[PDB]
Parts: C-alpha cells; sequence; structure tokens
C-alpha cells in the first residue's frame, strides 16, 4: 500500500522528513561537501549537500508545477527541457542550483522550509482533489506530490543510513 488520502500523505511526509532530519543534522557540516555519497545515476559521487539540494530542487519543482497551474500556463512534466527518462539529468541540474549555499545550516533551513511549503500547499486541497480524480495523466495530485516529496525524503534517509555506517569503522 502507498498513501491514498490527504492525510496519509501529510503523515508520510512528516515521518519521513522528521527521520531524515535527524540523520541529517547529525553530519558533520565540514564533511557535508565533500563527494562521498552514490548519485542518482551510474558512476556518480555526490555529497551530503548534493543530496539535500536534490530533495529542495524537487520540492521547489512540484511547487513550481502547482504556481503554472495557479496562472493557467501548460506545465511540462517533468521539467521543461527533460524528459521522464532523463531524470538523473535533472538531479545535475538540481546539485548546480544550490551549489552557492555554501553553509550546511542555510541549506537544512532551506529544505525545512520548503517541506512546510509543501504540507501548506498540499492542506490548501481537499481529499477529493488530491486523490478523487487524475492530475496527470492516470496519477493523482496527490500521488505525484508523493513520488516527490515522501518517497525522496525516505530514499535520502537510507542513503545517509549507508553513509553513517562508514563513519563508524
Amino acid at each position: 500500500a502507498v498513501p491514498s488520502s490527504k492525510e496519509e500523505l501529510i503523515k508520510a511526509i512528516n515521518s519521513n522528513f522528521s527521520l531524515l532530519n535527524k540523520k541529517l543534522e547529525s553530519i558533520t557540516p565540514q564533511l557535508a561537501f565533500e563527494p562521498l555519497l552514490e548519485g542518482h545515476a551510474k558512476g556518480t559521487t555526490i555529497s551530503v549537500a548534493n543530496l539535500v539540494s536534490y530533495l529542495i530542487g524537487w520540492g521547489e519543482l512540484v511547487l513550481h508545477w502547482h504556481d503554472q497551474e495557479a496562472k493557467g500556463k501548460t506545465i511540462i512534466f517533468p521539467e521543461e527541457g527533460f524528459k521522464w527518462n532523463e531524470l538523473g539529468r535533472l538531479a545535475q541540474k538540481f546539485y548546480r542550483d544550490y551549489e552557492d549555499i555554501t553553509e550546511y545550516e542555510v541549506l537544512l533551513a532551506r529544505l525545512k522550509e520548503n517541506k512546510q511549503q509543501l504540507v501548506a500547499l498540499i492542506e490548501r486541497f481537499s481529499n477529493d482533489e488530491l486523490y478523487g480524480k487524475p492530475w496527470y495523466n492516470k496519477w493523482t495530485r496527490g500521488r505525484m506530490i508523493q513520488f516527490n516529496t515522501a518517497s525522496p525524503y525516505k530514499n535520502a534517509s537510507g542513503r545517509l543510513n549507508k553513509l553513517q555506517k562508514c563513519l563508524a569503522e
């Protein structure tokens, strides 16, 4: 099973995020910018800071989809200039988009503020708007939000777990 209602979506976001944030807070800032993790496509090595940038980029993109929609613009999925089979390259874009935020603590604050903006976004829609009808092809709005919030938060926690093993060896 996967979240199937507004209430379960919000729970899954808060929960996955709280576990991720605990792990992120435990990383020494002076190590957060070094290439130490496997990336989002074959043969890359990324930093913790890159991983957080990835999450913020996906969250800002979900907000961007909603902004385009609010303004009556046609949404290009996943993003203008990218196909769905090019999500590895989109990851690269997100790393570069936040590569200026060089203080680890400002990076974490940005991620938190993004998560809160996404929770506030979901809160504006009814359970029926989110889960009772298609939004992108057969996918509901809720599912499309989930895929790019709660799911990458959990995936990132798993990646951090592997790292934290090494840093105790």
